[PDB]
This record gives structure tokens, sequence and C-alpha cells, in this order.
């Protein structure tokens, strides 16, 4: 399951308190930079309306059916390419968003999420961003680890 476009576009619906407005669109933007660098694909922030990914930030039971689990344990998910709720990502309203190394960094769950959104299934490799847990890795500088771009370059090019 793959995207048929190659520029998509995005809407943030909600934002978490913890972080400013700011920090949360600036998070978002750059987890998805990290994509764009190493396929055809591009991103374009929309305000209100109808966007291929919709971003938001829910707690326990939100409409979907696979309700959040409060502070840690599940941290956010995201729907394969595809028409409607396909391609969204949801983030646990309950969790500590952070821009630092406390736990959570939004930017680094946020492209994790983003893979999902693309097409890409966890993997097995422990320094991938793909990796099913969640570990802090300094987000300065941040590029994507060789297995991931591997992977979108499988599904793309
Ligand atoms: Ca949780
Ligand atoms: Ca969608
Ligand atoms: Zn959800
Ligand atoms: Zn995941």
């Amino acid at each position: 399951p793959k995207w048929e476009r190659t520029n998509l576009t995005y809407r943030i619906r909600n934002y978490t308190p913890q972080l400013s407005e700011a920090e949360v669109e600036r998070a978002i933007k750059d987890a998805f930079e990290l994509w764009s660098v190493a396929s055809p694909l591009i991103f374009t922030r929309i305000s209100q309306g109808e966007a291929d990914i919709n971003i938001a930030f829910y707690q326990r039971d939100h409409g979907d059916n696979s309700p959040f689990d409060g502070p840690n344990g599940i941290l956010a998910h995201a729907f394969q390419p595809g028409q409607g709720i396909g391609g969204d990502a949801h983030f646990d309203a309950e969790e500590t968003w952070t821009n630092t190394s406390a736990n959570y960094n939004l930017f680094l769950v946020a492209a994790h999420e983003f893979g999902h959104s693309l097409g890409l299934a966890h993997s097995s490799d422990p320094g991938a961003l793909m990796y099913p847990n969640y570990a802090f890795r300094e987000t300065s500088n941040y590029s994507l680890p060789q297995d991931d771009i591997d992977g979108i370059q499988a599904i793309y090019g």
C-alpha cells in the first residue's frame, strides 16, 4: 500500500498544550522533511480543509476503534496510505510531549508515525527509526538511518 501521488498535504487538527504551537508545527515539519530528502515525496501544510494526512492529539477512545491507554504504553498510531482515515496519525494526548531528551520527543515519534502513514511497517533493526520501541537519539541534525532509507526507497524511489 503506497500513495499514488507525490505531493501530499497534511493538517495539524489540534495541539498538545505541553509545547507552544510553533514547537508542535516545527516538530511535524521536520519529521516530514526526513522522509522527503530520501524519497520523491513532497509535503504541503494546509490550515483547514481536507488534507491527505490528518494529525491529531487524542485521549483514550477517539472514534477509530483503537483507543489510547493513558501515560506511557502506546504513544501513537498511524493508518496505512489510503483515502479517508488512511495515512492519518494520532498521538496520545496523555503523554508528556517534549522537544528535549526527556520522554518523549515529539519529533522522533512523529517521524516514526509518518513512516507508517507512508506505508512502512516496523523494522527488526534496533538502530532503525521504524524499530517498534521508542529510543531517544540526538535530534539537532538528525538524519534518517540507512535501514529506513532502504525502506521508503523500496516503496517509492
Ligand atoms: Ca499511552
Ligand atoms: Ca487521510
Ligand atoms: Zn486513533
Ligand atoms: Zn510504530
